């Protein structure tokens, strides 16, 4: 076998672009584990999936909803490939600093 | 890992929908990687629809004579089975005294 649904009762907005057919992708997991997609930054989305740098705006999505958690679609490729629930902080996304060097 | 049994398969959600019957077949056939289409457009293969058969199809099928119409029990049954079933077991025709 059956569809796990490790994903159920979890709220999704995929932000902005991402390579080839990854968009699609992870469409596909999300759903397929019972998971919730919005298509806009409501009060419901719980988890922001980003490929790109931080957006500064992401300050005033967390004003109207202070429990988002933002995560690289990592998260949700690792998730399907464990067959789990992994926990998204280890995939977290936060501002770096101004000038920040490279790693 | 997920079953792709649906891919290159383009899918079209005809009417109204009893319960969570439409999120549950928006589950299937995307998790099987099935392309879903918000139009019954050129590219749709598969209506599938709870309702009975419809002027609404006759009219489709003179551009796209290619389409087939299914009911949800075609979608159930693949994942129960975890494979693509043959369509024509679920087919959606208009009853025989209309012919």
């Amino acid at each position: 076998p059956e569809l796990p649904d490790f994903f159920e009762g979890k709220h999704f907005f995929l932000y902005g672009e991402f390579p080839g057919d990854e968009r699609r992708r992870l469409i596909r997991y999300v759903t397929a584990f019972n998971g919730e997609l919005e298509d806009y930054m409501n009060e419901r989305v719980q988890f922001v999936i980003t490929a790109q740098e931080w957006d500064p705006n992401f300050e005033e999505a967390l004003m109207e909803n202070p429990s988002l958690a933002f995560v690289r679609p990592r998260w949700i490729y690792s998730c399907n490939e464990k067959q789990k629930l992994l926990p998204h902080q280890l995939y977290g996304v936060v501002p770096q600093a101004h000038h920040h060097h490279h790693h």
